[PDB]
């Protein structure tokens, strides 16, 4: 029953600690195309988990991209994604999965519309489902939900509508629901949460496919007392979003709908993500604020980590090991595009790790 | 030495624990092309049994089908069977497998005509081998056997012609054969049996390819005591079939002839299975039956798993595991097209497991 | 440090324990070519050894013959010999090994003529050498090498011409030289030795590609102390050979130049083996011989085991596990020709193993 | 915590450990395509560590050579280098790894000029990084690194230009930087360090790129004391070199700019080794020198390992395991290009280890 370490480790730089090579024009045939991607890791090891939907041996034979028959498959990090090195988990169109200590929690959510449903693993068998409330698709973050002393948790979405959505955390123990909270979210959309867990609390990241440029946030304990925050920035970290305001904890309306997963780092001095510009999905940007994300967005810090690289979907992620740290170390995972292979087939699931030592501002293209 | 728990747990609903993506038009070279195919596990994983006949990279070069040199293959299931991931166990062209709690239990079938027998194999040796009886062919289910307390069963068909074929129950310890018991099937044909183990009973469905559209039942003991059953529904699951019925303890003659291997769930609540329609091999559907099989057919609850995919084979499998459960799940696999591939080169074995909750008639094509 | 059982296993029948299917016309490209295969096993599985000259990606664009850059790799029985299946053990143009019960000992021998020497491999470290004595390359048997009470013997081949070969017996303990015995040979050729142990004595079956049809047998203890025989029998079991003729002790000299590695289990009752006619390598047929082969050649039992499948090499092993069996298993294995393969590139390596039942004469092609 | 062993083992001939077959004209699709490779071992078994940058799907498709994304990854010695056999271990342009008795020290260098820096790994995750101090690119010198008791030594070289470099010695602990020392190696250049260790000596080799075709050589301690040492040998061993000269210790200025890594054994009788000829890169001749290496350059035995086979980079290993000799062996790695792959693709890596027994001068051509 893993918890996290006693304090966050202080992060003043961050380091790629995954970062492949180009796999070029032609692919080999039995690589597996994914989507979704996101790492989970238990004592020993880190894993991928994806969506998958084809093989690489039909590079240029499928549409781009695939609505179809999906399956969620995990692979060892470190690994190419292959038929010989990935397991089948369950059928899925998203997912969320987690470590408690002892067994694997999985959850994957199946169908469209209000035959939407959701089912949970834990260790080899499927032990709990649920079905939409709201009508709409039911949707997993596509991310690391989050275990304590036993319990996890995750957010899961419903509502067939972006402008009428509704979200819950709900509790699980053994891959069995306990109980859930379902969140005042009128206003706003909270859809793709990361999430990370510091002392006993949760704190994710959301994304606002809606209404706002900006990104919502959400701090909760185990008892499911809840807190939504918004940035108190000038500096929109979604894409699409619009350029520089005056910074205010007003949402940012331009460019608002649409949006892709991301992450925002909310401790006592906060990190920020995004795009290099908002014009372009290109590049990514750490930036420091000391006084936290509540306060105006004062940059202390600020690390390039790419510059024309394609950027895409990023979330956190924590290792549950550390045989050298007595500190709590975070994780992100970020999808970057193999440029050398055609229409984004390939996003390579990268990731970098926070470390207490600064670092040169390196460009990893 | 595992045994079997107290009840069967009730099954509200059917739930995919296995179910892939597209392999596309082109296929990877090293993919092995199987037939035959069915599921067993041991204390901590299930595998997939399979008769294996040709290489991928052959797609297009190779007789379908090719009942030539034909051997017995395993794969973890979970993964795809390749040269690098699936594992030589016998030549065969029919198979069985169990395991007892200590050692797997293969059985394969060799030959045709009067030199057929069938090869025993306990934990990586050969212990016992016997031969055709009755002139014709020895066959085996291709479907797991049953093992209770060391003592694993098997039923093994014989003769040249479905009009007057043979069937035998197989009593092994330690693979080999303690004693065996020749069925009274006059009448009718017992072929793919496929079996399920609940409170020292073991029961089995038949396929007649002679002169039923029902399903044969077997239920028996320990002590080889059996009884032999025939569905006083309306409603035959068979493929091929005549249509719907007036309830009766009489066989359906309409389209007896030719068959393919199914089950039927025999329990306080029984289940049935069978395609949507008779006309096409397409879609699958289960349906729930209160008071029993031998009773009529009043539907409760019917469960279209499938609409569109064709579908083939399907069988038995008990999770010997279980961690979260103190009662006996029942699961089933089922043969399903990958119409990506042409010719119908991929049946993906799919797998379906009970649980004890209502779920949404989810279409699963 | 393994032993052999008090005594063997009555033998009246042969089953495949390996047995594939065919690789079509066109294979995958990451398959390794392989020569001079042979079986080997340690206390829980088997092993494939085998001289590596090739991929299948170029199995249209490799010379016949290729005698260049050779290396021995092992694979796991059951598994395809793959570049992520099989490993590197060492370079080699002939090789042998065995199993003492702690660490593999594996030998190769380099080189043509006089710069001709052997390394000897213990547990992943080369552990002695020596070179070649009699100016003529050295050779090794191509086949398991025997371990007794952690002393392991092999036949080692020296001379340029086959009609003035030596031969030696080694004996090794932790992969070093302990003694060996040179043979005296005079009058015949020793080449291609297979061989066996039950009882602190060894068994070998040797290929003259001299002078002879008939395979000569030696028998030898711990103490290097040897007999060297001619079968009494009138049955000639080398290719090529001539026809039958009148038994005695005499060697058979119609076409005795030339050979093929092959074996002879000789007990009371012992096993002939041999293909089905001397006109042509298609099949291999087993005979039994009761009163032993130093008796006149009158047979009990004969197996046609193939009969139009090209057959090559064959050999012993024996399993080192056994946990049903208190006497000792005998096997061999063979090549067998993929014939839908072109130009003989893949020599599937059969394995049959022998039973204590009579088995039906089944072809197994 | 591994020591190694209290003397070195007479060392009389090299004999090798891995070498392959050619992978013909056409490569398979799932290999990697790899540079800078060194091997390094653990307690069991030795692995390849290599400098990743393409697919050989990609044979044609790719520049020779390609100075983009490149990555390091680690296979097992014995295994190709594929998608499924290769994990990625950290992004990388160089670097060294060594095993302490519990854990793997990785160490790689990214980025070119003054935002070059190195990342330390300590099993499975970042401990330390350190930045340039000399404006230069930082660079490892792509061999094992060195461990004794628990601490682990490795040379790291900055400046952007060869007539004044920077040299350091760098002493870590569970990943962490203990102390550094930097060398005084004004009026030479010490590029590319392959060391190995003896009852707490360390003993590397140097590759002098800027004005000399001898190779530097260093000695030192656990509590870095140190002393550079130049051949007084009148036989270069660079890569390029000009030709024989009169034996002193004053640098070979001829050809001195260049170079390539390479190895020399300073013990008690010495062993150089290079090409066969100064004209060309192809061939490989170790030869000994009883006196030491600084003494008069006096060979009593000379091997011609290769004489036609185009020869690259060449190091040091050590196996930690060994449980034969009680003494230390030594060995070394050599880059041997595959002639049948086009443009040098593929550069196999070649072990051999030195024995006590003296050896036929045998060609591996
Ligand atoms: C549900 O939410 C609305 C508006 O959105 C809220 O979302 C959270 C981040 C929360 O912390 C809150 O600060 C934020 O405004 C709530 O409306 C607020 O309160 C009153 C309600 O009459 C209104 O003035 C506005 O809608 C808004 N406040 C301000 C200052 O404008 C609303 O109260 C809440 N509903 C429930 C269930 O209490
Ligand atoms: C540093 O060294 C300079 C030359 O010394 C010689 O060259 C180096 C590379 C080593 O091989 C060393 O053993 C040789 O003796 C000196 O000229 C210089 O004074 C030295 N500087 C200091 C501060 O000691
Ligand atoms: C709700 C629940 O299942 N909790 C149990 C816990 O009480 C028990 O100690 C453990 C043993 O495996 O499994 C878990
Ligand atoms: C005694 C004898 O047979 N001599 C032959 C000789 O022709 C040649 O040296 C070679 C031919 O194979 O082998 C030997
Ligand atoms: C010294 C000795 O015993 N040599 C014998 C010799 O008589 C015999 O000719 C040879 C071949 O049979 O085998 C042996
Ligand atoms: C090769 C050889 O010389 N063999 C002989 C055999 O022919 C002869 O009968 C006898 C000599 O006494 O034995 C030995
Ligand atoms: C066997 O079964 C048939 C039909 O079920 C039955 O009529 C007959 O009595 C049985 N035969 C014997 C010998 O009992
Ligand atoms: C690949 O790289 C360059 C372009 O960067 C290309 O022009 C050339 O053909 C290849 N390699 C070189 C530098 O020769
Ligand atoms: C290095 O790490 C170990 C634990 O891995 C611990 O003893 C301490 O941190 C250091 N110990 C030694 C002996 O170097
Ligand atoms: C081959 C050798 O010569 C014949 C016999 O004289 C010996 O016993 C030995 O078998
Ligand atoms: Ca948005
Ligand atoms: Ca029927
Ligand atoms: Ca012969
Ligand atoms: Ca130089």
């Amino acid at each position: 029953y893993w918890r996290a370490k006693s304090q966050m480790c202080e992060v003043k730089g961050w380091v790629p600690t995954h970062r492949g090579f180009p796999w070029g024009p032609e692919l080999p045939g039995d690589l597996i195309l994914s989507r979704r991607a996101y790492v989970s890791c238990d004592l020993t090891s880190c894993f991928k988990f994806f969506i998958a939907y084809g093989l690489s041996a039909n590079q240029h034979l499928l549409n781009t991209s695939m609505e179809w028959e999906e399956s969620l498959y995990k692979t060892p990090i470190g690994s190419a994604s292959t038929l010989s090195t990935s397991e089948m988990i369950l059928p899925g169109r998203s997912s969320s999965a987690c470590f408690d200590g002892l067994k694997w929690t999985v959850l994957v959510a199946n169908g469209r519309d209000r035959n939407s449903f959701i089912m949970i693993k834990y260790g080899e068998e499927v032990t709990d489902t649920f079905s939409a409330s709201r009508g709409g698709p039911l949707r997993l973050p596509n991310s690391e939900c989050i275990c304590i002393e036993g319990s996890c948790f995750v957010i899961v979405s419903d509502g067939p509508n972006v402008n009428q959505s509704v979200h819950r955390i709900y509790e699980l123990q053994n891959g069995t629901v306990q109980r859930w909270k379902q969140l005042n979210t009128t206003g706003i959309n909270f859809e793709y949460s990361t999430c990370y867990t510091i002392n006993n609390l949760i704190k994710c990241t959301g994304t606002n496919l809606w209404n706002d440029a900006k990104r919502p946030l959400l701090r909760f304990t185990k008892e499911l007392n809840y807190q939504i925050v918004e940035p108190c920035n000038g500096a929109p970290t979604d894409f699409p979003r619009g350029g520089l305001t005056t910074p205010s904890c007003k949402m940012a309306q331009e460019k608002g709908e649409g949006g892709i997963q991301g992450f925002i780092l909310d401790e006592k001095p906060a990190w920020t993500s995004k795009t290099k510009a908002e014009s372009s999905q290109n590049g990514f940007v750490l930036e420091q604020i000391p006084n936290g994300i509540e306060s105006e967005g004062t940059v202390s810090l600020s690390y390039e980590l790419f510059s024309n690289k394609r950027t895409g979907r990023s979330g956190f992620f924590q290792p549950k090991g550390d045989l050298i740290s007595g500190c709590q170390r975070i994780c992100f995972w970020l999808e970057i595009e193999d440029q050398t292979v055609g229409l984004g087939m390939i996003q390579e699931l990268s990731t970098f790790c926070g470390i207490n030592s600064p670092v040169q501002n390196i460009n990893w293209d």
